[PDB]
Protein backbone atom coordinates (compact mmCIF):
# COMPACT_ATOMS: atom_id res chain seq x y z
CA UNK A 1 0.00 0.00 0.00
CA UNK A 2 1.13 3.86 -0.60
CA UNK A 3 -0.12 7.12 0.20
CA UNK A 4 -1.25 8.01 -3.14
CA UNK A 5 -3.10 10.34 -1.75
CA UNK A 6 -0.66 12.70 -0.33
CA UNK A 7 1.01 12.87 -3.62
CA UNK A 8 -1.28 13.49 -5.85
CA UNK A 9 -2.66 16.34 -4.24
CA UNK A 10 0.73 18.49 -5.47
CA UNK A 11 0.54 17.24 -9.11
CA UNK A 12 0.04 19.99 -11.79
CA UNK A 13 -2.03 17.16 -13.52
CA UNK A 14 -4.32 16.50 -11.19
CA UNK A 15 -7.63 17.98 -11.37
CA UNK A 16 -8.91 17.46 -7.70
CA UNK A 17 -9.16 22.02 -7.47
CA UNK A 18 -10.19 22.75 -4.17
CA UNK A 19 -11.89 19.34 -2.95
CA UNK A 20 -11.73 16.78 0.03
CA UNK A 21 -10.55 13.94 -0.67
CA UNK A 22 -12.27 10.66 0.66
CA UNK A 23 -10.10 8.00 -0.66
CA UNK A 24 -7.29 7.41 -3.34
CA UNK A 25 -6.89 3.69 -4.11
CA UNK A 26 -5.90 1.45 -6.42
CA UNK A 27 -8.97 -0.09 -8.47
CA UNK A 28 -6.47 -2.47 -11.12
CA UNK A 29 -2.52 -3.27 -10.45
CA UNK A 30 -1.60 -4.83 -13.03
CA UNK A 31 2.20 -6.05 -12.83
CA UNK A 32 4.57 -5.19 -16.08
CA UNK A 33 7.82 -6.14 -14.39
CA UNK A 34 8.67 -7.39 -10.86
CA UNK A 35 9.98 -3.56 -10.22
CA UNK A 36 7.17 -2.49 -12.64
CA UNK A 37 3.34 -1.90 -11.66
CA UNK A 38 0.63 -0.47 -13.87
CA UNK A 39 -1.83 1.65 -11.53
CA UNK A 40 -5.85 2.59 -12.43
CA UNK A 41 -6.34 4.79 -9.21
CA UNK A 42 -9.86 5.93 -8.47
CA UNK A 43 -9.96 9.50 -6.23
CA UNK A 44 -13.63 9.57 -4.27
CA UNK A 45 -14.87 12.61 -3.16
CA UNK A 46 -17.24 13.68 -0.82
CA UNK A 47 -20.26 14.04 -3.60
CA UNK A 48 -19.88 10.58 -3.92
CA UNK A 49 -18.20 11.46 -7.45
CA UNK A 50 -14.85 9.20 -8.65
CA UNK A 51 -12.16 10.38 -11.00
CA UNK A 52 -9.77 7.78 -12.16
CA UNK A 53 -6.09 8.59 -12.91
CA UNK A 54 -3.13 6.38 -14.61
CA UNK A 55 -0.06 5.78 -12.56
CA UNK A 56 2.87 3.54 -13.86
CA UNK A 57 5.42 3.03 -10.41
CA UNK A 58 9.14 2.22 -10.55
CA UNK A 59 9.76 0.12 -7.32
CA UNK A 60 13.40 0.20 -6.10
CA UNK A 61 15.14 -1.09 -2.76
CA UNK A 62 17.03 1.72 -2.26
CA UNK A 63 17.24 5.42 -3.03
CA UNK A 64 17.57 6.10 -7.10
CA UNK A 65 19.46 9.01 -7.82
CA UNK A 66 17.32 10.54 -10.78
CA UNK A 67 14.31 11.13 -9.44
CA UNK A 68 12.93 14.53 -8.17
CA UNK A 69 10.61 14.86 -5.22
CA UNK A 70 7.69 15.15 -7.52
CA UNK A 71 8.37 11.92 -8.90
CA UNK A 72 8.50 10.03 -5.32
CA UNK A 73 5.03 8.71 -4.60
CA UNK A 74 5.93 6.90 -1.46
CA UNK A 75 7.35 3.65 0.68
CA UNK A 76 5.86 0.26 1.28
CA UNK A 77 7.02 -3.11 2.92
CA UNK A 78 7.88 -5.82 0.01
CA UNK A 79 8.64 -9.58 -0.40
CA UNK A 80 12.20 -8.53 0.07
CA UNK A 81 11.96 -5.49 2.18
CA UNK A 82 11.81 -1.89 1.90
CA UNK A 83 10.68 0.00 -1.40
CA UNK A 84 10.46 3.16 -2.72
CA UNK A 85 7.42 4.54 -5.41
CA UNK A 86 8.71 6.51 -8.21
CA UNK A 87 6.51 8.25 -11.10
CA UNK A 88 7.87 5.25 -13.63
CA UNK A 89 7.26 7.86 -16.42
CA UNK A 90 10.73 9.26 -15.14
CA UNK A 91 12.76 6.59 -15.67
CA UNK A 92 14.38 5.87 -19.27
CA UNK A 93 13.97 2.16 -18.95
CA UNK A 94 10.68 1.72 -17.72
CA UNK A 95 9.25 4.46 -20.33
CA UNK A 96 11.07 2.26 -22.88
CA UNK A 97 9.07 -0.67 -21.63
CA UNK A 98 5.98 0.41 -22.22
CA UNK A 99 6.99 2.00 -26.16
CA UNK A 100 8.18 -1.86 -26.34
CA UNK A 101 4.89 -3.14 -25.48
CA UNK A 102 3.31 -0.90 -27.94
CA UNK A 103 5.34 -2.57 -30.53
CA UNK A 104 4.24 -5.77 -29.73
CA UNK A 105 1.04 -4.96 -29.86
CA UNK A 106 1.02 -6.83 -26.52
CA UNK A 107 -1.62 -7.65 -23.75
CA UNK A 108 -0.97 -8.12 -20.34
CA UNK A 109 -3.92 -8.75 -18.18
CA UNK A 110 -6.58 -6.20 -19.42
CA UNK A 111 -4.31 -4.22 -21.09
CA UNK A 112 -4.17 -3.98 -25.15
CA UNK A 113 -1.77 -1.88 -26.70
CA UNK A 114 -1.65 -1.79 -30.67
CA UNK A 115 1.11 -0.37 -33.05
CA UNK A 116 -0.24 0.90 -35.81
CA UNK A 117 0.39 -1.51 -39.19
CA UNK A 118 3.52 -0.47 -40.55
CA UNK A 119 4.61 2.05 -37.88
CA UNK A 120 8.49 1.63 -36.51
CA UNK A 121 8.87 2.94 -33.38
CA UNK A 122 12.27 4.28 -32.32
CA UNK A 123 13.51 2.20 -29.61
CA UNK A 124 16.45 2.78 -29.35
CA UNK A 125 15.94 6.74 -28.78
CA UNK A 126 16.67 8.31 -25.69
CA UNK A 127 13.39 8.93 -23.44
CA UNK A 128 13.15 12.37 -22.05
CA UNK A 129 9.76 13.95 -20.18
CA UNK A 130 8.59 16.73 -21.22
CA UNK A 131 8.66 20.24 -19.27
CA UNK A 132 5.69 21.24 -21.30
CA UNK A 133 2.86 21.81 -19.04
CA UNK A 134 0.06 19.65 -19.73
CA UNK A 135 -2.56 17.64 -17.73
CA UNK A 136 -0.97 14.50 -19.14
CA UNK A 137 2.80 12.91 -19.04
CA UNK A 138 4.42 13.19 -22.79
CA UNK A 139 7.69 10.89 -22.80
CA UNK A 140 9.91 12.41 -26.15
CA UNK A 141 12.10 9.11 -27.55
CA UNK A 142 14.96 11.33 -29.42
CA UNK A 143 13.68 13.46 -31.95
CA UNK A 144 11.43 10.40 -33.04
CA UNK A 145 8.31 9.86 -31.42
CA UNK A 146 6.28 11.02 -28.38
CA UNK A 147 4.60 8.97 -25.91
CA UNK A 148 1.95 10.66 -23.93
CA UNK A 149 0.44 8.13 -21.15
CA UNK A 150 -2.81 9.86 -20.49
CA UNK A 151 -3.05 11.07 -16.26
CA UNK A 152 -7.25 11.59 -16.21
CA UNK A 153 -8.76 8.77 -17.79
CA UNK A 154 -12.47 8.32 -18.62
CA UNK A 155 -14.73 6.01 -20.58
CA UNK A 156 -15.03 5.54 -24.17
CA UNK A 157 -13.67 6.33 -27.48
CA UNK A 158 -10.74 8.67 -27.52
CA UNK A 159 -11.43 11.52 -29.78
CA UNK A 160 -7.52 12.29 -30.21
CA UNK A 161 -6.49 8.55 -31.23
CA UNK A 162 -9.68 8.04 -33.22
CA UNK A 163 -9.23 10.73 -35.48
CA UNK A 164 -5.83 11.06 -35.87
CA UNK A 165 -5.81 6.92 -36.31
CA UNK A 166 -8.49 7.83 -39.65
CA UNK A 167 -5.80 10.47 -41.06
CA UNK A 168 -3.11 8.61 -40.78
CA UNK A 169 -4.68 5.37 -42.20
CA UNK A 170 -6.02 7.64 -44.89
CA UNK A 171 -2.61 8.92 -46.16
CA UNK A 172 -3.42 12.46 -45.07
CA UNK A 173 -0.23 14.24 -44.65
CA UNK A 174 -0.94 17.09 -42.53
CA UNK A 175 -1.43 14.80 -39.24
CA UNK A 176 1.77 14.33 -36.75
CA UNK A 177 1.30 10.37 -37.38
CA UNK A 178 -0.22 7.71 -34.97
CA UNK A 179 2.18 5.45 -34.34
CA UNK A 180 0.65 3.45 -31.56
CA UNK A 181 -1.79 3.58 -28.34
CA UNK A 182 -3.12 1.49 -25.49
CA UNK A 183 -6.19 1.26 -23.47
CA UNK A 184 -7.90 -1.29 -20.80
CA UNK A 185 -11.74 -1.45 -19.96
CA UNK A 186 -13.53 0.65 -17.11
CA UNK A 187 -14.81 -1.79 -15.11
CA UNK A 188 -12.97 -5.38 -15.86
CA UNK A 189 -13.41 -7.36 -18.97
CA UNK A 190 -16.43 -6.87 -20.85
CA UNK A 191 -16.69 -3.46 -20.09
CA UNK A 192 -16.73 0.09 -21.83
CA UNK A 193 -12.76 0.80 -23.36
CA UNK A 194 -10.89 3.40 -21.31
CA UNK A 195 -8.18 4.80 -23.65
CA UNK A 196 -4.37 5.23 -21.65
CA UNK A 197 -1.97 6.57 -24.21
CA UNK A 198 -1.12 7.24 -27.45
CA UNK A 199 2.52 7.08 -29.34
CA UNK A 200 2.90 9.91 -32.26
CA UNK A 201 5.57 10.49 -34.73
CA UNK A 202 7.55 13.54 -33.19
CA UNK A 203 7.87 16.40 -35.99
CA UNK A 204 11.25 17.46 -35.26
CA UNK A 205 12.50 21.27 -36.41
CA UNK A 206 8.74 22.37 -36.27
CA UNK A 207 7.34 26.09 -35.25
CA UNK A 208 4.32 26.56 -33.73
CA UNK A 209 1.61 28.49 -36.03
CA UNK A 210 0.98 30.98 -32.87
CA UNK A 211 4.94 31.93 -32.32
CA UNK A 212 5.20 32.37 -36.79
CA UNK A 213 1.77 34.82 -36.34
CA UNK A 214 2.78 36.55 -33.66
CA UNK A 215 6.50 37.33 -35.16
CA UNK A 216 4.87 38.35 -38.20
CA UNK A 217 2.53 40.59 -36.47
CA UNK A 218 5.34 42.35 -34.43
CA UNK A 219 7.45 42.72 -37.29
CA UNK A 220 8.19 47.19 -36.74
CA UNK A 221 6.96 49.39 -39.71
CA UNK A 222 5.21 46.50 -41.49
CA UNK A 223 2.26 48.82 -42.42
CA UNK A 224 2.10 47.60 -45.69
CA UNK A 225 1.46 43.44 -44.83
CA UNK A 226 4.45 41.59 -46.53
CA UNK A 227 2.87 38.59 -48.85
CA UNK A 228 5.49 35.85 -46.82
CA UNK A 229 2.67 34.98 -43.87
CA UNK A 230 0.12 35.18 -46.37
CA UNK A 231 1.93 32.52 -47.98
CA UNK A 232 1.84 30.35 -44.73
CA UNK A 233 -1.76 31.22 -44.15
CA UNK A 234 -2.99 29.78 -47.81
CA UNK A 235 -0.64 26.88 -47.03
CA UNK A 236 -2.25 26.21 -43.70
CA UNK A 237 -5.87 26.88 -45.01
CA UNK A 238 -4.90 24.02 -47.32
CA UNK A 239 -4.07 21.76 -44.80
CA UNK A 240 -7.29 22.46 -42.83
CA UNK A 241 -9.67 21.62 -45.68
CA UNK A 242 -7.25 18.56 -46.31
CA UNK A 243 -7.76 16.91 -43.36
CA UNK A 244 -11.78 18.13 -43.44
CA UNK A 245 -11.84 16.32 -46.32
CA UNK A 246 -10.03 12.87 -45.47
CA UNK A 247 -12.77 13.26 -42.04
CA UNK A 248 -15.25 13.92 -44.01
CA UNK A 249 -15.03 10.81 -46.45
CA UNK A 250 -14.42 8.78 -43.40
CA UNK A 251 -16.64 9.51 -41.15
CA UNK A 252 -19.63 10.58 -43.21
CA UNK A 253 -21.66 14.18 -43.28
CA UNK A 254 -24.89 15.02 -42.13
CA UNK A 255 -27.51 18.07 -41.87
CA UNK A 256 -29.04 19.62 -38.78
CA UNK A 257 -30.57 23.00 -38.35
CA UNK A 258 -28.13 25.64 -36.87
CA UNK A 259 -27.65 25.29 -33.23
CA UNK A 260 -29.60 28.97 -32.34
CA UNK A 261 -30.73 27.68 -28.72
CA UNK A 262 -27.06 26.44 -28.12
CA UNK A 263 -25.63 29.91 -29.15
CA UNK A 264 -28.03 31.80 -27.01
CA UNK A 265 -27.18 29.86 -23.98
CA UNK A 266 -24.22 30.74 -24.48
CA UNK A 267 -24.98 34.49 -24.94
CA UNK A 268 -26.76 34.28 -21.99
CA UNK A 269 -24.24 33.05 -19.49
CA UNK A 270 -21.26 34.87 -21.22
CA UNK A 271 -23.47 38.35 -20.52
CA UNK A 272 -23.61 37.92 -17.17
CA UNK A 273 -19.66 37.40 -16.57
CA UNK A 274 -19.30 40.30 -19.18
CA UNK A 275 -21.80 43.31 -18.40
CA UNK A 276 -20.30 45.55 -21.59
CA UNK A 277 -21.79 42.33 -23.84
CA UNK A 278 -25.71 43.45 -22.30
CA UNK A 279 -25.43 46.38 -24.84
CA UNK A 280 -24.45 44.23 -27.85
CA UNK A 281 -27.10 40.71 -26.62
CA UNK A 282 -30.23 42.00 -28.64
CA UNK A 283 -27.78 42.54 -31.66
CA UNK A 284 -26.42 38.87 -31.36
CA UNK A 285 -29.51 37.07 -30.63
CA UNK A 286 -31.19 38.90 -33.85
CA UNK A 287 -28.18 38.02 -35.81
CA UNK A 288 -28.45 34.08 -34.38
CA UNK A 289 -32.31 33.71 -34.82
CA UNK A 290 -31.79 34.91 -38.81
CA UNK A 291 -30.00 31.63 -39.26
CA UNK A 292 -33.21 29.67 -37.55
CA UNK A 293 -33.92 26.68 -39.53
CA UNK A 294 -30.87 27.41 -41.53
CA UNK A 295 -29.61 23.39 -42.66
CA UNK A 296 -25.78 23.23 -41.94
CA UNK A 297 -23.81 20.27 -43.20
CA UNK A 298 -21.98 18.43 -40.54
CA UNK A 299 -18.84 16.12 -39.69
CA UNK A 300 -16.34 15.52 -38.05
CA UNK A 301 -13.90 17.97 -37.21
CA UNK A 302 -11.08 19.26 -34.90
CA UNK A 303 -13.25 21.25 -32.77
CA UNK A 304 -10.69 23.25 -30.68
CA UNK A 305 -8.63 24.87 -33.70
CA UNK A 306 -6.51 27.64 -33.52
CA UNK A 307 -3.11 28.46 -33.82
CA UNK A 308 -1.35 27.12 -31.17
CA UNK A 309 -2.84 23.61 -32.74
CA UNK A 310 -1.18 23.50 -35.80
CA UNK A 311 3.18 22.97 -36.75
CA UNK A 312 5.28 24.10 -39.24
CA UNK A 313 7.47 21.16 -40.20
CA UNK A 314 10.37 21.66 -42.67
CA UNK A 315 7.91 20.51 -45.43
CA UNK A 316 3.98 21.01 -44.57
CA UNK A 317 1.55 22.35 -41.93
CA UNK A 318 0.29 19.53 -39.23
CA UNK A 319 -3.00 19.71 -37.11
CA UNK A 320 -2.23 18.39 -33.59
CA UNK A 321 -4.57 17.78 -30.37
CA UNK A 322 -7.81 16.52 -31.61
CA UNK A 323 -9.67 16.03 -28.12
CA UNK A 324 -11.98 18.41 -28.42
CA UNK A 325 -12.53 21.59 -26.93
CA UNK A 326 -11.70 21.40 -22.58
CA UNK A 327 -14.71 21.42 -20.95
CA UNK A 328 -17.04 19.78 -23.10
CA UNK A 329 -18.16 16.22 -22.36
CA UNK A 330 -17.05 13.03 -24.22
CA UNK A 331 -19.92 12.34 -26.49
CA UNK A 332 -20.49 16.06 -27.19
CA UNK A 333 -16.95 16.65 -28.43
CA UNK A 334 -17.69 13.23 -30.84
CA UNK A 335 -20.27 15.12 -32.25
CA UNK A 336 -20.16 16.04 -35.61
CA UNK A 337 -20.29 20.10 -36.13
CA UNK A 338 -19.68 22.50 -39.22
CA UNK A 339 -16.38 22.31 -41.07
CA UNK A 340 -16.83 26.39 -40.53
CA UNK A 341 -16.74 26.57 -37.02
CA UNK A 342 -13.02 25.24 -37.10
CA UNK A 343 -12.17 27.68 -40.00
CA UNK A 344 -13.86 30.58 -37.88
CA UNK A 345 -11.69 29.18 -34.62
CA UNK A 346 -8.53 29.95 -37.04
CA UNK A 347 -10.05 33.40 -37.85
CA UNK A 348 -10.22 34.35 -34.26
CA UNK A 349 -6.65 33.33 -33.83
CA UNK A 350 -5.20 35.27 -36.16
CA UNK A 351 -6.98 38.16 -34.37
CA UNK A 352 -5.59 37.65 -31.06
CA UNK A 353 -2.01 37.16 -32.84
CA UNK A 354 -2.02 40.42 -34.45
CA UNK A 355 -3.86 42.18 -31.34
CA UNK A 356 -1.95 41.24 -28.56
CA UNK A 357 0.28 43.64 -29.67
CA UNK A 358 -2.13 46.78 -28.76
CA UNK A 359 -3.46 45.62 -25.62
CA UNK A 360 0.02 45.21 -23.78
CA UNK A 361 1.25 48.82 -25.30
CA UNK A 362 0.33 52.32 -23.48
CA UNK A 363 -2.21 54.03 -24.61
CA UNK A 364 0.46 56.86 -25.79
CA UNK A 365 2.52 54.17 -28.08
CA UNK A 366 -0.85 54.21 -30.34
CA UNK A 367 -2.37 58.01 -29.88
CA UNK A 368 -3.49 57.91 -33.46
CA UNK A 369 -4.06 54.16 -33.59
CA UNK A 370 -2.14 53.23 -36.53
CA UNK A 371 -0.61 50.42 -35.16
CA UNK A 372 -4.55 49.11 -34.56
CA UNK A 373 -4.66 50.14 -38.79
CA UNK A 374 -1.72 47.83 -38.86
CA UNK A 375 -3.28 44.82 -37.01
CA UNK A 376 -6.76 45.10 -39.07
CA UNK A 377 -4.69 45.33 -42.35
CA UNK A 378 -2.85 42.13 -41.24
CA UNK A 379 -5.28 39.91 -40.19
CA UNK A 380 -7.68 40.77 -43.42
CA UNK A 381 -4.83 39.85 -45.92
CA UNK A 382 -4.30 36.14 -43.66
CA UNK A 383 -7.81 35.90 -43.09
CA UNK A 384 -8.35 36.23 -46.84
CA UNK A 385 -5.11 33.82 -47.55
CA UNK A 386 -6.76 31.11 -45.36
CA UNK A 387 -9.66 31.56 -46.59
CA UNK A 388 -8.42 30.80 -50.38
CA UNK A 389 -6.51 28.36 -49.15
CA UNK A 390 -8.90 26.31 -48.07
CA UNK A 391 -11.27 27.09 -51.03
CA UNK A 392 -8.31 25.81 -53.29
CA UNK A 393 -8.93 22.40 -51.34
CA UNK A 394 -12.52 22.23 -50.53
CA UNK A 395 -13.45 22.92 -53.96
CA UNK A 396 -15.99 25.69 -51.82
CA UNK A 397 -14.48 28.99 -50.15
CA UNK A 398 -15.67 29.24 -46.50
CA UNK A 399 -16.72 32.72 -47.21
CA UNK A 400 -19.27 31.74 -49.65
CA UNK A 401 -21.54 30.74 -46.16
CA UNK A 402 -20.91 33.49 -44.58
CA UNK A 403 -24.03 33.98 -42.77
CA UNK A 404 -22.54 30.71 -40.73
CA UNK A 405 -19.66 31.31 -41.01
CA UNK A 406 -19.70 35.22 -39.18
CA UNK A 407 -22.17 33.32 -36.74
CA UNK A 408 -19.47 30.88 -35.09
CA UNK A 409 -17.16 33.39 -35.20
CA UNK A 410 -19.95 35.81 -32.74
CA UNK A 411 -20.38 32.81 -30.80
CA UNK A 412 -15.93 32.31 -30.14
CA UNK A 413 -15.84 36.43 -29.71
CA UNK A 414 -18.73 36.36 -26.95
CA UNK A 415 -17.12 33.36 -25.61
CA UNK A 416 -13.84 35.16 -25.45
CA UNK A 417 -15.18 38.49 -24.15
CA UNK A 418 -16.67 36.18 -20.89
CA UNK A 419 -13.24 35.16 -20.31
CA UNK A 420 -11.06 38.11 -20.39
CA UNK A 421 -13.29 40.06 -18.23
CA UNK A 422 -13.00 37.21 -15.82
CA UNK A 423 -9.63 36.50 -16.17
CA UNK A 424 -7.63 39.17 -18.67
CA UNK A 425 -9.20 42.71 -18.12
CA UNK A 426 -7.24 44.54 -20.23
CA UNK A 427 -7.38 41.82 -23.05
CA UNK A 428 -11.42 42.45 -23.28
CA UNK A 429 -11.36 45.16 -26.19
CA UNK A 430 -9.92 42.68 -28.73
CA UNK A 431 -13.02 40.57 -28.70
CA UNK A 432 -15.61 43.42 -27.70
CA UNK A 433 -14.21 44.95 -31.25
CA UNK A 434 -14.41 41.49 -33.20
CA UNK A 435 -18.16 41.51 -31.90
CA UNK A 436 -18.69 44.89 -33.75
CA UNK A 437 -16.82 43.85 -36.83
CA UNK A 438 -18.45 40.79 -37.23
CA UNK A 439 -22.01 41.96 -36.18
CA UNK A 440 -21.82 43.94 -39.27
CA UNK A 441 -20.21 40.88 -41.06
CA UNK A 442 -22.65 38.80 -40.69
CA UNK A 443 -25.60 41.36 -41.23
CA UNK A 444 -23.79 41.83 -44.43
CA UNK A 445 -23.56 37.99 -45.23
CA UNK A 446 -27.63 37.52 -43.92
CA UNK A 447 -28.75 39.99 -46.37
CA UNK A 448 -26.01 38.07 -49.27
CA UNK A 449 -24.54 41.00 -49.50
CA UNK A 450 -20.78 39.38 -48.90
CA UNK A 451 -18.55 38.70 -52.00
N1 LIG B 1 4.05 15.40 -32.84
C1 LIG B 1 4.61 16.48 -32.26
N2 LIG B 1 5.82 16.92 -32.65
C2 LIG B 1 6.41 17.99 -32.09
N3 LIG B 1 5.83 18.71 -31.11
C3 LIG B 1 4.61 18.38 -30.63
C4 LIG B 1 3.91 17.22 -31.19
N4 LIG B 1 2.73 17.12 -30.54
C5 LIG B 1 2.68 18.13 -29.63
N5 LIG B 1 3.80 18.88 -29.70
C6 LIG B 1 4.11 20.06 -28.85
O1 LIG B 1 4.06 19.63 -27.49
C7 LIG B 1 3.41 20.62 -26.68
C8 LIG B 1 2.12 20.05 -26.10
O2 LIG B 1 1.11 19.99 -27.11
P1 LIG B 1 -0.42 19.76 -26.71
O3 LIG B 1 -1.30 19.95 -27.92
O4 LIG B 1 -0.50 18.49 -25.89
O5 LIG B 1 -0.62 21.01 -25.71
P2 LIG B 1 -1.89 21.18 -24.74
O6 LIG B 1 -1.88 22.57 -24.23
O7 LIG B 1 -3.26 20.94 -25.56
C9 LIG B 1 -1.69 20.06 -23.33
P3 LIG B 1 -3.25 19.81 -22.44
O8 LIG B 1 -4.42 19.46 -23.49
O9 LIG B 1 -3.09 18.68 -21.50
O10 LIG B 1 -3.62 21.15 -21.62
C10 LIG B 1 3.15 21.81 -27.59
O11 LIG B 1 4.23 22.74 -27.44
C11 LIG B 1 3.13 21.21 -28.98
O12 LIG B 1 3.52 22.16 -29.98
MG1 LIG C 1 -3.17 21.53 -27.89
MG1 LIG D 1 -4.59 19.65 -25.54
Amino acid sequence: TLAFGDWIVHRRWYAGRSRELVSAEPAVVTPLRDDLDHILLDVTYTDGTVERYQLVVRWADSPVAGFGEAATIGTALGPQGERIAYDALFDPDAARHLLRLVDASATVADLRFTREPGATLPLYAPPKVSSAEQSNTSVIFGKDAMLKVFRRVTPGINPDIELNRVLAQAGNRHVARLLGSFETSWAGPGTDRCALGMVTAFAANSAEGWDMATASAREMFADVVGSDFADESYRLGNAVASVHATLAEALGTSTEPFPVDTVLARLQSAARSAPELAGRAAAVEERYRRLDGRAITVQRVHGDLHLGQVLRTPDDWLLIDFEGEPGQPLDERRRPDSPLRDVAGVLRSFEYAAYQKLVELAPEQDADGRLADRARNWVDRNSAAFCAGYAAVAGDDPRRDGDVLAAYELDKAVYEAAYEARFRPSWLPIPMRSIDRILGKLAAALEHHHH
